[PDB]
C-alpha cells in the first residue's frame, strides 16, 4: 500500500480493480488510496484485482 501522495482531489478512468480488506472492488490506486486516507487507517489491501 503505497499511498503516500494521498490523498488527491481526482483520479483518472482507467480500470485497475483492486480488492479491499472491506470487500469493495475499487476502480484504480488512485481510488483505493483515497478510500484509505478517509478510513483512518482501517482501509487495507486484500489483494490484486476484483474482490
Amino acid at each position: 500500500v503505497d499511498c503516500s501522495e494521498y490523498p488527491k482531489p481526482a483520479c483518472t478512468x482507467d480500470y485497475r480493480p483492486l480488492c479491499g480488506s472491506d470487500n469493495k472492488t475499487y476502480g484504480n490506486k488512485c481510488n483505493f488510496c483515497n478510500a484509505v486516507v478517509e478510513s483512518n487507517g482501517t482501509l487495507t489491501l486484500s489483494h490484486f484485482g476484483k474482490c
